[PDB]
Formats: C-alpha cells, structure tokens, sequence
C-alpha cells in the first residue's frame, strides 16, 4: 500500500507479511460476518490495487464468493465504462488491477489531482461483499424470538446480531424494529415493554427487564 | 490516527492491524469488566473518529451493546448541536464520524487551535461505555459478605472490585463505603476492626485481620 | 530485497526473517494449494534472485516439485540465452542466480533502464509452480457432482475449487463450464437452474437453489 | 511517554500495545512477587504520570493492592504539597495525575531545567509496590528450614527467595542473616558450616555441602 | 551485523533477539537438514565474525557437530595463514573471530576496499556445515526402493531428498541419477519408464506413471 | 542500551520489553546451562550499567546464583578500586550501578575517549555466571560413560556437553580430552579407536566408527 514518508510525499511500500496473515485468518475464523466488512476496510488502508487482488487471491476456500465477488466487481466496471466513455486515463479492467501495471497505479494514485483507483476499486469489493454477507445471513430475523428461560440480554444480543446480519449494515434501528423486538419477547417481559410506554430508549427497556 | 513524524508535523497513519487486535482480543475475552475503558483510552491514542468508528464496527458480538453506545453518542451529538447553534464548523454528526471524511477530521485535528474531534467523540464513547459497565455488573455491593473461613484479602478484593463495577470507577472510597465493608466483615474480623476504630487505613486493617 | 529509504535511492537489504518463516509455514501447510503462488508473489515484492534462491532452498519436503521447478526455470534459462545473443548483460543462468554475485544482481536491479532480473526470476518460478500445482490437482473436474443432500452453496465451493486447481487461475469459468455446473447439480436444483434461463449470474443460480 | 526521536528532540508518543500486555501478564500472573517492581520500573521507562496511570488502572485483579497504592500515592501528595509552600508549580494531584492535563505534564516532563514529575510519580507507585510486595510475602524467614532430605541448594534458594519478599529488596544478606542461615540447616550440613567457620562464602558453603 | 542507515555509511547494529530466537529454533528443530544451510546464510546476511560465533555458541546441544565445524574453521584459518605470507592485515585466528575485537572487525568489514572477513568466516562455517550434513544423511541412497503400493510422487520425494542430503546440495542431476531413480522403481511404473523412452524429463516421468 | 541515532550521534533508549522477555524466558527454562552466557552477551549489546541491573533483577528463581554472582560483583569492584586508588572518575560501586546516576553512566559510556562502565560491568557479570555454571554442573566428566550399544554419537555428544559445561568453556579439546575420549569408549568402538591411530581428527573418529 502506498504511505507517506518522512520527505513529505506518497511513496509505495510493499505489503507486509503481517496484514496478508491478518486478513487470511480472520476470513478463515469469521467467515463472511458483518464485521470483517470494517476490519477489510482498515487491512486495505491506502491500498492499490494489486494490493486488493492479493488480499482477494490469497483466500483459499469461499470460492463461490469469491466468484460473486469477481463477477460484481466486472459489472461494476462494466457500469464505470459506460458512464465514463473516452497519463492515459482508468478504464474499468484498469481499476480492477487486471490490465494495468503497478506503476501505472502508482502514478495515478500520485497524480495531482489523484485518481483513486484503490478507493474506488475498495468501493466495488465492499458492494460485492456487503452482498455476500446478506446472502450468507444464517437465518430470518423474522424467526428471532426469546426462549421461555431466555435472559432479555441473551435475545437483545441474537435479535441484534441477526439483524445486523440481514441488512448488512448495524445501523439498523427503525419504528418497526423496535414494534418486532417487543412483539417476540416473552410475555414476561412483554407486559413491561409495552407498560414502559413509546418512545423510551434500548437502555430505560433493558434496565426494566434487569 | 494523527502522529509526529521526525520532521515534527502532524501528519495521518494507518491504524495498525496489531491495535486492532488487541482491542478485539480484549473485548472477546474481558467482557464488559471496569478495567476495559483504560485500555480503551490507551489504544485510542490519537485516534480520529474514523478510527474510534472502525474499532467500535470490528466488535463482533455484545450487539446490546453497541446499541446502547450508538444511542448515548447519538443523544450527546443531538446535545453538541443545540449548545452550538450555526474550515466548516464540526457538527454532531461530523464529530461522530457518520458525516466525515477522513480530509476533514485530519484538517480539524491539525488546525490552530485544534478542534479535538478525536477527543469529543472518545469522551461520549466513554461515556457510554461507563454506563455499559455499570449496567454489567453482575450482582450489587450489598449482596457481599466475607465467607465461614474466607480470608480477608480474598473479601477486600470481592468488595472493591464490586465496587468499582457499581460506579464504573476506580476512585470510589467513600466513609459509608468503609463502614459498608466493616458491616459485612466477619464478626471475628469485625470485632477486631471495631477494637481498631476509626479513622484506621485499609493497610492497617488487612495487616490486623492477617 | 530491494527497497527505498529516505535518501531518495534504492537500496538493498537483508531478508527478513518474518518473511522467510511466513514463506515457509505457507509451503508446509497448504502443499501447493493454488493460493500458493498469490503468496510467493505477495512475500517475495522486489526481491533479487538471491532472495528467490533462498526462499527456494529453504523448503524442507515436495522435493519433486522442487526439482520440476529447477528443470523448468533450467529450460526458461536455456530460453533465454537462445532469444538474446551475445555491465556485462545477464545471462540465463545469471538471472537464475547460479552465476552471478550479489552486487551484480543489485546492479541489473538499479540501473536506468532497469534489468528486472528478479521480476524475470519471479515470472520463470511462477510458471513452474504454476506447472507444479496443475499437477497436484487431486480430483478431475468431471468428478464433482452433488450429493443427494447435499447443499448446492457447498456444491459450488467445491466445484470451483477444484476448477482453480486444473486451471491455475480463477478465471476459469466458461460458458462450457456453467453448463457443466448446471448439468452436475442434483435434479432439485437443476430444475430450477434449468428454469431460470439462460444468462442467470451465479448470484441467482446460489439465491434460487436455497 | 516522552523520547528522543531521530532529529534530536523529546516529544511525546504514544504508549504501545506491547507494553501494556507485557505488564498486564506479568501483574496477572506472577501475583506481587518481588521481581515486579523491576519489570515495573523497566516497562515504564521515561514515562509521564498520564502513563503511569493508564498502567495502573489497566489492572483488573488485586484490587485490594490497588487501594492501598492510591492511599500511598495520596499521603506523598500530602507530604509533596506541605513541603512545597505556594510555568505553573506542580502540585501534589498535579503529580499524580489526577488533576493535570498532557499538555501540562509534557511542558514540566521537558522544561528547562526538568521538572521530573513522572519519576517522582514512579518513586510514589514504587514505595507503594514495595508496601504490598512486604505485605504479600506467604511465610516468615524464621520459618525457612531444610528438610531432612532436601538438597541444600533448594533450601538456599527458598530461604533467599523468602527474604527477598520481606525485605522488598535483594541486597538482604547479613551477618546475622548469615546465622540464621548456618542455623536452620540440617545437621549434617550444620557440623560442616560450623567447622568451616566464619567468614566463608555462601559459594564455599554450597561446595562444602554438596 | 553491519547495515545501512539513511546518512548513507555503514554502520554497525547490535544482533535482534529474532534473529537469536530464529537461528536456535531452526538448529534444535530441523537438527542437521540440508535446509538449514540456506537459513544460515540467510539470517547470518551482513553478520560480522563476532555475530557468527554467537550464532554458534547458543547452540545448546548436538556439541559434536560444534567440535567438528571448530576443527573445520582451525584447519581453514591455517590454510589462509599458510597461503598469505607477512590497520593490521587479517590473520586465520582474526577471521576466526577469537584474537579480533570488535572495533577492529568493523574496520576490516568497512575498509575501502572492504576486507570480507564475515564472508570469508560465513564460507568456512558453510564448509563445515556441509561436512556435517553430509555426515547426517540417515541412509544410504542405493537402499531408496520404491514400495509396492508407493506413489511414484513419493518415491521420487524420498529418492531426491536423500540424495540432496548426501551431496549436501541441490544439484543432483545426472544421467547416472536419473538410471538410478528408475532402476529403483517398481516393474509396474519400470515398464512405463522404460517405454518412455530415454532423455524424458521429470515432468514427463511423473505425468506418464499417475 | 546506548544505540547509533540516524544522525549519527550516540543516545539512550529505553530496553525494549522484547528483549526483557527473552531473556527471562531463556533463563528460566534453560536454567544455568553454558549456552546461556553467550545469549546474555547478545542480549545486553551496548546496555549501561542500569540496563544489566534491570536484566539481573528480573530473574525470579535461583536466588542463591544471584546472590554468589552478587558476591563476585562486589569482589570484582573492590579489586578494582584497589588497582586504581583514588567528570568525576568511576568507582566500583558507580561502575557496579549501585551508587551511579544513569545521566553519569550516559556520560561516561559516551565521552572522548569512552570509558566503558558497561564493559567493565559485563566482564564481572561473565565471571560471575561462568563460576555458576561450572558450580551447577549435573555431572563431573570422569564419569561420562558409553552404554554398551548407545550409538557413538551420543556418546560424543554427552562428553562435550559435559565437558563444555565442566570448563564453562566449548574450547575444550585437549591431549588428555581426547586420551580420556578414547579411553572411556566402548570396546568395540575402543578397537577400532586404538587402531585408528595417534592424531587422528574427530571427523575421522564418526566416520570410522559411523
């Protein structure tokens, strides 16, 4: 990935042995969960994108998503040639790392003003994984319902988890989430969240159910 | 986060794969005990909110919980905004990071005088973590009492430790606090720290029950 | 290798031991798995053929394939020194490192114009392994069909595996190789691919087959 | 805490995670044995008092130890504040980091001439450590006594071992040390000391008696 | 050992403690493979003669093999004693690294032109670690016969490690060698070999009997 | 330790936790074995005095060797102090660390002409742990004994490790080493040895009865 020196300029630096073992283990311990998304996007930081396609290649099972990941990246830049028809200038096989060269890249990268192909290559893996991930959701959020001995942390938690699973994003508090986390709670609990009135807080809601 | 390079300017670094690591290391494995918010501060250490947004994201379970911190940073912008009615000036939402690229935190942050973006949004992320702890405590302080043959270290260590979970603080010694622990002492080691009286330090009462 | 420090100049230094530890904990673990090669491109960056020879030589077992590799970057040599008739200019056996001292090596690697005898080195020994894992492929591709229960997502991970093994390249698929894929699924699934039509990404095949 | 980067210059940098899991392994498991306190002074070497706490608030067991340490480090402050009659002249909170910022403690870590509050700070938390460590030693040194059939250098090694914990110190030896040494060991290596006399060495001793 | 620094001389660094660690696992693990030669001119790049012999005196066991390679180095230091008549020169014991200081060693390896004692000693080392090698080989090639129901991949495994082994070197091939490993094998993979015809590469060796 | 900045100046940095934990772990699992005193010359590379007092005091076990190697410390500086009567010029104690400042140690291992503290400190701390290894040697040489069928190269390797540590010394070939050698073999292996011939090199011995 390309860093910055102490003369004050963008020179490239090969990529360490360090990160490559980071991302291989942690696609190879977490599978696709939503929070490899933020930890590719911090591995990635100021990566070309050769940089990309090594820590792409360098996975050794996943093979369908990571056939769904080449196949969104190709339609991407299939997208980026259409709205941008014509150094010579990116072209969609170019930013995907597949027909340029690395100093090419480096170049661009450097230019003033920049080309960020790493950014916008990074982009295009991030839609591709984001939609891996919400296929690879483990079950329904509809199917989310507290056990009859189930603490309210416990379900909070799964009820939490799945939903980040689903939508892809953890960001995912709305008026019909909450009416759906109250709805399967046990009636225990039920009759204190509906007693505790709209508009209360995640926090006034477990501290009642405590 | 923002660093000195040897020339002496402040200039952005990637985050490193080992900090982040730890801080997963530590979240997976100390729960939400007392001692996690330092460790919190130190591996924050001028960090911009693009990297505190990143080290909350690659939390992989305790969902409640980043609920609840998502909540509490929310309510602390919503507060930021009213006592600040309007480079652009920061905003709520651009101090959280959900509204910030990473040019504009790093041109805050290398102002004069500096506006502390990093600072503020690692106060309410403190914040909210304080109130996590204290919410995870596992039983209260009244519920403690030194055991049939329970040393009294092993007592003093429960109790403060309980302590500190209670307030979500270290610093917590308190005269009702000493009379709280004297109360639930065993009446062996109760009549001997009445024989001592008043006004005698926790060192001469662990030294007396020795 | 070859890197560039703050002068402004590259510069050679040692290999480090991090990368021969994590070049040789990759060989012994994944044999000669096809992400093999991505990770001898990645842990060799700007490394002269001294360094190739040592990441080489330094492999304990798979003496076969190393001895495959040897003939193979033998005969690329013989190649070589047949296309270019004759700083000394290199010969074949000098970009493979027999014949030529280091200084010699960091000369080629420095000059303007550059002689990138380490990246011909890279692309002779990326052949061979290339040739090397082509070889050790341990099941043709005609011999992957699913199970009666078995699911259609685990299916595709193993069919394109193992078309990543005979080929030696993820881009592998082929309008003749998606027929294969359709025409192997269980008769479950190959209805509904069959009834999806043609044109179908592998995204709706994987979604559809749920 | 503050260094001496390459241009020459004390600036400030952050503290790494090594160190803090370093000190945090060494408190968890070594308990308070008498080597910490090196470890202490070593892995918080040139270290402002912000540091000093984060390395002791990291702390999560031995609650106990740490409330004895606060009420050491609160009596120096005390003792600092009367002795000291009133930039800005440091106090005895301002010392200990309760009531000082970074950029304060930075500004006396590096005036001229230093005002060295992170060592004073670390001979406060040093004082307090060496109070727990003679606190927390198992058993007495009069209780050390060769068994009948144990080696005479593991019952050196224990009584020293022992005396070093009460102490907080391991320049410990004495001539009435010595006695107490030539007299608790067993009889048949007591007559041997007895007639080599006095003024032999613990090394003569341990020749003699093997 | 010896290293660049951004001023541009060469300048002499202390041995990392990885490089210590590196070196003894390597030896106490792989005992005397033949790829512990390319590990020692690899984590031994640049070292001075004072850094070679602490890389050998932390060995702890297989002292054979020490007194073997101290012999080695005595009978070399007299031969460049013998075959050099007389900043002083070097001497065999200089190069040996016992009657040479360290001062004096970085001289030598720093004069203009620069006197490689550290390659000189490194080529005596690698000598006798040759010699030992050699020594090591647990059997004899003539006794490597292919099993009856051996793959040839294995046999030619076993056929070109022990024959690295005896050479103490890579280079094996030869037409008698390639006699030998067909001779060895069984009839039913000898047939094919032998229909084969002669002057066949490896690769087609190992194609023609899967 | 004192290290060369990028300048090119000589300053002090911090012992990094790397190297205190290496060798604490190498002293406590090796114990006292000879190859612990060339790790301890690596490790203390240009350390002061206040640096190889923080590697001494960190050991945890094995206090009666420290206290012997603290008796031979004060030995050493009173033979020094009597060999030279009396910035201010060191003493034995401001050598030995107890008595000096580590500004004064700075200063004195840095002036023109250096006057190495640090040196003179190793040397006695080398005499101090040589006089331990050779007191905790396991078994004295005479006794050194070959099985009846116990291959030769363990007999050799026992006899040098034995008599490397009986020496604290790996030069140890010696006319009565190997007279001893040869007399202590097996009377088969004894045969053969007798009938080798005076002078003959250990090499020839292996081979001879390999």
């Amino acid at each position: 990935p390309i860093v910055q020196n102490l003369q004050g300029q963008m020179v490239h630096q090969c990529i360490s042995p360090r990160t490559l073992n980071a991302w291989v283990k942690v696609v190879e311990e977490k599978a696709f969960s939503p929070e490899v998304i933020p930890m590719f996007s911090a591995l990635s930081c100021g990566a070309t994108p050769q940089d990309l396609n090594t820590m792409l290649n360098t996975v050794g099972g996943h093979q369908a998503a990571m056939q769904m990941l080449k196949e969104t990246i190709n339609e991407e830049a299939a997208e980026w040639d259409r709205l941008h028809p014509v150094m010579r200038e990116p072209r969609g096989s170019d930013i995907a790392g597949t027909t340029s060269t690395l100093q090419e890249q480096i170049g661009w990268m450097t230019h003033n003003p920049p080309i960020p192909v790493g950014e916008i290559y990074k982009r295009w893996i991030i839609l591709g994984l984001n939609k891996i991930v919400r296929m690879y959701s483990p079950t329904s959020i509809l199917d989310i319902r507290q056990g009859p001995k189930e603490p309210f942390r416990d379900y909070v938690d799964r009820f939490y988890k799945t939903l980040r699973a689903e939508q892809a994003s953890q960001e995912v508090k709305n008026a019909a989430t909450e009416t759906l986390l109250v709805q399967n709670a046990n009636p225990d609990c039920k009759t204190i969240l509906k007693a505790l009135g709209p508009g209360a807080t995640l926090e006034e809601m477990m501290t009642a159910c405590q």
